[PDB]
């Protein structure tokens, strides 16, 4: 039952955007979101994590592009970014994506969040952005509440899935936060998707040690562009 890898495609201005490591150093590279997604699929991705960063900041939507990516893909898409109300949720689902992620809305509109969880079940996952200040696990994103408190509320509301990021300043410095991942996974019956803190295959292997504990997958972002490993290498590293 291997860890599912979800290569990320981040979308700004209708284009894919990534932080890349070239020979000379880091820079921001744009490309076609279709190209990036199809590339991952051919590399062996069964899931793409598609993020509308314009929507995430209300600076626009890339709805038609998002739909084109979902449509052209033969594999499944998890869609995220600015999914906050009835209108934006409908629009996200209208892309034909397998499921969506709700984030800040869980901290901002708990009742709407509970309503859409009940309505859409497995089509809705909640992103938990966790800051760790002096031992305390807090939620924030774009204070936002106690992590364990909000996790319990969401678990009891029937939340089907959680996406867990440690956003603590320098908290993913020595690799992914397995304590937090295992922390969340132990407190809910819902599967947990790891996001952030991945810079190597070893980081993925480490996350993979928690599959039997409820860590279903890992979103892989810029690490795929760091010229350290390929998606096929990553997929192979977690299956064996």
């Amino acid at each position: 039952m291997p860890l599912i890898l979800l290569p990320a495609v981040n979308v700004v201005e209708g284009r894919a955007v990534r932080l890349v490591q070239g020979k000379a150093g880091s820079q921001t590279e744009y490309g076609s979101a279709v190209d990036a997604a199809l590339g991952w699929q051919r590399d062996g991705a069964e899931w793409i994590h598609l993020v509308d960063l314009d929507a995430a900041f209300g600076r626009g939507s890339n709805h038609e592009l998002l739909a084109e990516v979902v449509g052209k893909l033969d594999v499944q898409v998890e869609l995220s970014g600015g999914i906050r109300d009835d209108e934006s949720l409908a629009a996200a689902l209208a892309t034909g994506c397998a499921r969506v992620n709700v984030g800040t809305a869980a901290l901002e509109n708990p009742q709407w969040c509970a309503r859409v969880i009940g309505e859409h079940g497995d089509q809705v996952a909640v992103g938990l952005d966790v800051q760790i200040i002096d031992g305390e696990h807090r939620l924030r994103g774009r204070d936002g509440g106690d992590l364990w408190d909000v996790l319990e509320r969401l678990d009891s509301e029937g939340c089907s899935r959680f996406v867990v990021t440690d956003i603590t300043k320098d908290g993913t410095l020595g690799g992914p936060n397995l304590d937090l991942l295992a922390g969340v996974a132990d407190r809910t019956d819902a599967p947990v998707i790891a996001s952030g803190g991945v810079s190597s295959l070893d980081d993925l292997r480490a996350i993979a040690t928690l599959t039997h504990r409820g860590v279903e997958g890992a979103i892989v972002g810029k690490a795929l562009y760091a010229r350290r490993f390929t998606l096929p290498q990553a997929l192979a590293a977690v299956r064996d």
